[PDB]
């Protein structure tokens, strides 16, 4: 990456702000920009490259063979019950919540088994997160 | 990446903001502006490039064999039980919620078994959350 | 990366800002601005790169061969029970909330077994949390 910016309110190059309840009288601005830019991201000069990958089996007795890869999610319980009983009474619920396996962003970047990688891997995830908001 | 922007309100290269209840009198504004933008992103000079996989299987007794992926979700109970008994009462329920195996953004980026990967791979994932907003 | 910027509220290169009740009178401004940027970021010169992996098996007796990767989940179990009862009450719940297994933001980058990796990685997770706001 070369520019992440998380700005609350306001990204400004040149800001002439003004306010309420203001007596903007006799203002002379002069404003010279001179801007200039030069990226050079990700130039790659690669004569050669080279990937192998050989499997040889040869007389060879295999028994019980077991591969697994990752995330491996097995005998997995959630259990939320939820009684509620009434006598004579008086309930307010404005703003209540009951949450299970929630989400939001979820990103995956090369899960396998067996992985020969070459280049380049750029994960970006950046958010404001407002999860409860009960007036 | 080369330039990731998050703005809550305003975004101004340039901005004369004036606001409620102002005398805007009498103003001589002058600006120039030169602006140059070069980018030189991803240039790639590859002679050569290469990728092999071979497999050779020969006078050989294979037996009970299991290869598994990524991933692998078995066995997986979610209970909830919601149970709401009354006897003379009064409920006010302005905002409840019940929530399970929510996703807002799901990226998968080459979940694989047996994988040769070559080149250049960007995942973006920017946003703002709002779950919850009970007046 | 090079230029992380978080800002909570403005971000200005140049802010000429008045606030209310302000007397702006007889102001004479005079700005000369000259930025320059050169970036070489990720500039790569390989003449040769190489990847080998290579498995043999020759005359073998292989047995109860259990290979597992990362990430293994086995025999979980999440329990929350709730139990309410009323007796002639008064229940005010302006705000309340029962959560498990919540989450935001999950990158994964390069979960496997075996991995060869040539190359650049870069993760960014920048943002504002706000879980709870209850009046
Ligand atoms: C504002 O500028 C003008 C000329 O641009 C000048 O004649 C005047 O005296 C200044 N002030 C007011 C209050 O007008
Ligand atoms: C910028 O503009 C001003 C006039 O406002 C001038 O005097 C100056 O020479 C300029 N600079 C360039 C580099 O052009
Ligand atoms: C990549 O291209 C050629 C090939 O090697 C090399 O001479 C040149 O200097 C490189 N360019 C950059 C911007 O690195
Ligand atoms: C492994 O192989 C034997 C026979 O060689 C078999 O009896 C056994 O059940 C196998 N293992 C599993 C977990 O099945
Ligand atoms: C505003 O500018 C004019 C000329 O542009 C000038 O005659 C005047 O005095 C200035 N001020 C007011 C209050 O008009
Ligand atoms: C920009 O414009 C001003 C006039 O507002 C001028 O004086 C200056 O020479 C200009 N600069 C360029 C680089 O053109
Ligand atoms: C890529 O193209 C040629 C081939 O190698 C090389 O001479 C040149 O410098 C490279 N260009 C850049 C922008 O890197
Ligand atoms: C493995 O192979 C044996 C016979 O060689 C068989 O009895 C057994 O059931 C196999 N394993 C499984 C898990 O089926
Ligand atoms: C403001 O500037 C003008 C000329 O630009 C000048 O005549 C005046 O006396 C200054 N002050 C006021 C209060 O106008
Ligand atoms: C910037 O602008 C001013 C006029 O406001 C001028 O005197 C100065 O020479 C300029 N500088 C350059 C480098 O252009
Ligand atoms: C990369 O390109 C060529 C090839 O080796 C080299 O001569 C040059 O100096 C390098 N460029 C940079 C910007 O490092
Ligand atoms: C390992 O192999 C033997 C036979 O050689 C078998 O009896 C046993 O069950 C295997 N192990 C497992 C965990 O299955």
């Amino acid at each position: 990456s070369i520019d992440v910016k998380y700005i609350g309110v306001k990204s400004a190059y040149v800001s002439y702000d003004v306010q309420k309840r203001t007596i903007y009288l006799n203002i002379t601005n002069t404003l010279n920009i001179t801007n200039n830019n030069y990226y050079s991201v990700e130039v790659e000069n690669i004569t050669a490259q080279v990937q192998f990958s050989k499997t040889v089996i040869g007389k060879a007795r295999l028994n019980n063979i077991t591969i697994i890869g990752p995330l491996d999610m097995k005998q997995i319980d959630y259990t939320v019950p939820t009684v509620i009983a009434e006598e004579m009474s008086y309930m307010y619920d404005f703003c209540t919540l009951i949450s299970i396996k929630v989400h939001n962003i979820v990103l995956m970047m090369q899960v396998t088994v067996t992985t020969t990688y070459f280049g380049h891997s750029e994960q970006i995830s950046q958010e404001r997160y407002q999860y409860v908001d009960c007036g």
